[PDB]
């Protein structure tokens, strides 16, 4: 590790080899504008903001990608600096359509804070905007050319991250634009509906498909009750649209203001959450006294399933039978609540606040419906519910607390760290091992495989008779790794990889809030959600275990007799099978 | 007071007699969108954007400046609701042109965030907008009616608490327009420049006279020495910015800020203000000692001078011939400090900074110059130090604190109570009492007077011999009520009158950072900076008299030799001559 010693702006520092000026100055309490800048995701100096003068240098240098050098000489504010700034910013606006009153972003639009910064009232310079092509077609994303400002975040963070790949830049001068291949729309080619891609734009040119116009009419039909249903993981994020710090729950605030709207009845996912933890434990163990079809692999997460049908059918005996969590405990509103209450089942609407955006597509597939009945009919993301939320207008900062409803919104701990990375894992293992050994684990230890970060690999012995292999994924180049070696064959050894395309885990999911750049220099948003994810595990003093809550006890007793029953096939497995590829 | 019954989206709740609907949503935790209303000022139902369902109704009814009747029922989110909001935000746009890039408001332009709230999706209704001109000739107040609305609030803002109504309205249809009188320009008439009509406005169609562009020609000269000059009030609000909580101390980040700008010098006016203090004092003594012209008033706000010689000129011989602390401090700086210095008088640039907008009319005043040399150079508000130190884009939440210079960098709790409500007198009692009588005291009893709010008035012995008749004003209206009473000759007993032109003292004048109406409805912010300022007050450990500070004591020894002398009289009193009035 060399040492370098630079002078600026009055002071002396020194930094190891590779430093950049920007986080040096960043470090010592300066700041400079960033467009293309992401933390070591998207360094090309494109953006050509953050211009400094640099001692004995011909012309400006941008100082986002210039790497520092020994005894040099830095000043952040001379005329010329600022003149560039404000010309370049002249220039880059002229193309962005500058009615902010209606895009999706509006407040927190980084290009509109950088004009706000710089003051720049006049623009002298007209022009003649790119080519309006609105491409509202797909299923789950909607992108607007008439903003881009070509940033290249969202190509870097589609080709890196995601290991997918499926933008790319053409022409040149005003011709140059990003586009899926082949001209066609993004849903034709093999797009996993990651939700990266949309929630790191920092302009808001593109967009999610938006539902709330068939919620309202939902909403507006007294012949239709309706039934909400809730994810642990949205309530890590949303107090921060209410300029709420960083990890603050507001669990019975949620209910309270759900409940002000005038649904029906509320519900979280967590019940059938619970059955589907009893079914993977049950053909977990089938599969052992059977010789199943090993490795296992969940099937919760659309994203990846998805991509897996897509790129790899070859693991199709790999995955899992069950349906989704969400599919399991809409299904099974749609059956036995309708059979206790009486009501025909199309008198039910369903609705979902989940994360993913990926259930968009989900919904819309033909397969998840029980008896040509729809599971679930809308589903919505946080954003967009946070905007319903706004339309309504309710004071959310005063609202007291309430509890949710009988008996499918009770919960346990191992099931509310469902939010986090591996949680659902670490209940399966620990509902398998008291069910076959009586062996009470709380947390397992994980081993970092060296030069991946993100990958994690743990053995711990669930009876001494069998002892089952861990492994967990999360971030589409990790599944992508992992993949490739379960095609090499080397994780024969394997039992369990849990797998999600998202990386971090659903709190960093496409659903959760947008962030500026400058709080993600400052702190992981996913280690804060985590961490309130945790003390909310906790705190929870009702059960630490799926299979000890009365609750799936009486249902499992009642109506669903054993999991892997003829009955329990027939409304909660289900079969997939591989798409066409467009690519 | 009379009980009232009223049945809302499924709770009843007893108010009194006139109590409206909006505060009783408000109270029960439901919020209603406001433009044209303000709170206890602008109740006309103009805005046309609150509509509610009344049962019964042939139609909706604005719930702004609808009374509560007994046995009603209200709801609040039926579809015609939300589709005639959606229709009158379409109508309304269409004419506020939607360059909302670089609007001075921009981020809280109350506009965008209804835009937003309400999520219009597009706006087909096009057309073209009224005759527009900007009337960029007055000194300080600045006027764009392409943007105005029609909120009405700030000639409702001008005519009653102001008691000036200088703004009108004209025309029919579009011709309808919000103007001065006889087609004039705003110099061109009787403004006082409140501030107020600045601050109230929620669009954004109004703004100071901004002279960042001389102020950084200023600083770029290496042959220009600047010195920078702070108001006590500065620090009320300045934090409210950078979305600190009500009441923050930021004095030390502040200088570490202003060092980072490259300012040479930064000073306090606290000094300047215990000198004025000591001068008025001596003026009280005198004209005691020989029968001088009373009442006595001050010569602090250039506003309400300006209003006095503008509209009352019979109150000249009243007045008192000493200078603004802030002047008194620029010619001190530039003639003492010169001299210890021995550098030009005209190779320093001395910049204030002070939240009343006056002070820009003032400067430009002729008469207050000494020896042909500018006393203070340029005057700049709280908002656009603001705008000027996030171009310049320090990371201000992590500073460090420092010192302010010697000798005139020195403050006492007698001169931090400057920008609080009759700080400014309580501490010249307090001083005069020290000087003649030896007597400690720290506050004295206010009498209100029955009726009217902000009068205040208050009768401690000063001496047994004699004891001086007190009294403090605050707004417009309470200055045109206390003149009044002047000219009838009603306060001939009558010693001391404070007179503050904005309402409220300087810690709710126009430089301050603006505040939307949620902010207004729940909170006073004049009162959280009245308790910051006092608690800032309980804590100087330095002096609470400005007469025991060795500063001013050196001072007067060494240079200013005794107040009231002819050479204090030269360089720091000066006369007003009564300025042509065109009402
Ligand atoms: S980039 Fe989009 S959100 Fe930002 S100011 Fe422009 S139109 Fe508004
Ligand atoms: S969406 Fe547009 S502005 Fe955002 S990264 Fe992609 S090309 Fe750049
Ligand atoms: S959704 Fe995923 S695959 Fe599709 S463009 Fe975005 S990041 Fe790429
Ligand atoms: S992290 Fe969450 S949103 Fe992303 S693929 Fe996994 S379950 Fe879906
Ligand atoms: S009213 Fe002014 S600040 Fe608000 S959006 Fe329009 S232009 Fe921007
Ligand atoms: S400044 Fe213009 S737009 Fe604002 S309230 Fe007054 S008249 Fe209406
Ligand atoms: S500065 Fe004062 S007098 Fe002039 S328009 Fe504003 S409120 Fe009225
Ligand atoms: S109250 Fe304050 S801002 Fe208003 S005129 Fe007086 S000193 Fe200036
Ligand atoms: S912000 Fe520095 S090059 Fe992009
Ligand atoms: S807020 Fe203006 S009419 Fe009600």
């Amino acid at each position: 590790m060399k040492e370098i010693t630079f002078k600026i702006n009055g002071q002396e520092m020194i930094v190891p080899e590779g430093t950049t000026i920007l986080e040096a100055a960043r470090m010592n309490n300066i700041d400079i504008p960033t467009l293309c800048y992401l933390k070591d995701i998207n360094e090309i100096g494109a953006c050509r903001m953050c211009l400094v003068e640099i001692a004995g240098a011909r012309a400006l240098q941008a100082a986002c990608v210039y790497p520092v050098a020994n005894g040099i000489e830095v000043l952040t504010n001379s005329p010329k600096v600022r003149e560039a700034r404000r010309v370049n910013l002249e220039l880059i606006l002229s193309n962005h359509n500058r009615e902010c009153t209606t895009c999706i972003r509006s407040e927190n639009c980084e290009l509109q804070t950088l004009a706000t910064d710089l003051g720049v009232s006049d623009i002298p310079f007209e022009g003649e905007k790119s080519g309006k092509l609105i491409d509202d077609l797909s299923t789950s994303v909607v992108r607007d050319e008439s903003k881009c400002i070509l940033c290249k975040r969202c190509v870097s963070v589609c080709r890196d991250v995601q290991s997918v790949a499926v933008l790319g830049t053409v022409g040149r001068g005003f011709t140059s634009q990003v586009q899926p291949v082949f001209n066609k729309s993004l849903a034709d080619v093999g797009c996993i509906n990651c939700g990266q891609c949309i929630i790191n734009c920092p302009v808001g040119a593109l967009k999610e498909k938006s539902d709330i116009q068939r919620v309202w009419d939902a909403i507006a039909d007294p012949s239709k009750t309706v039934i909400v249903q809730t994810a642990p993981a949205v309530r890590a994020a949303l107090g921060e649209e209410f300029g709420y710090p960083m990890g603050t729950s507001v669990t019975g605030k949620m209910a309270a203001a759900l409940r002000r709207l005038g649904f029906d009845k509320v519900f979280d996912t967590d019940f059938g959450a619970d059955v589907c933890i009893m079914e993977e434990g049950t053909e977990l163990i089938g599969r052992v006294t059977n010789g199943g079809v090993l490795p296992m692999i969940t099937s919760c997460s659309p994203g990846w399933i998805k991509f897996i049908e897509t790129y790899y059918p070859e693991a199709i005996p790999h995955l899992s039978s069950c349906k989704s969590p969400q599919n399991i405990t809409g299904a099974l509103l749609k059956n036995h609540y309708a059979q206790t209450n009486n009501i025909d089942p199309k008198d039910m609407v369903v609705v979902s606040i989940m994360p993913c955006t990926a259930k968009k597509y989900e919904v819309q597939r033909e397969e998840l419906c029980t008896d040509g009945n729809a599971d679930v009919d809308i589903s919505i993301t946080t954003r967009e519910l946070a905007r319903m939320i706004k339309e309504a207008r309710i004071l959310f900062n005063k609202l007291p607390d309430e509890d949710f409803d009988d008996y499918y919104g009770e919960s346990t701990g191992a099931a509310v760290i469902f939010g986090a990375t591996g949680g659902v894992m670490e209940a399966a293992v620990r509902t398998v091992a008291d069910v076959l050994n009586k062996k009470d684990i709380q947390e397992i230890d994980y081993q970092i495989v060296r030069g991946v970060d993100g990958i994690k690999k743990a053995s711990v012995e669930v009876t001494p008779d069998l002892t089952v292999n861990l492994v967990v994924a999360h971030g589409g180049a990790n599944i992508r790794e992992v993949m490739e070696q379960l095609k090499a064959g080397e994780l024969a050894d394997t039992h369990f990889i849990e797998l999600m395309a998202c990386p971090g885990g659903c709190v960093n999911g496409g659903g959760q809030p947008i962030v500026s750049a400058k709080d993600k220099m400052d702190i992981d948003i996913r280690t804060e959600r985590a961490k309130a994810l945790y003390d909310e595990d906790a705190n929870v003093l009702t059960y630490r275990k799926s299979h000890q809550n009365p609750s799936v006890i009486r249902l499992y007793e009642e109506y669903l007799e054993e999991p892997n029953s003829p009955k329990a096939h027939h409304i909660l497995h289900t079969k997939y099978s591989a798409k066409p590829k467009l690519v």
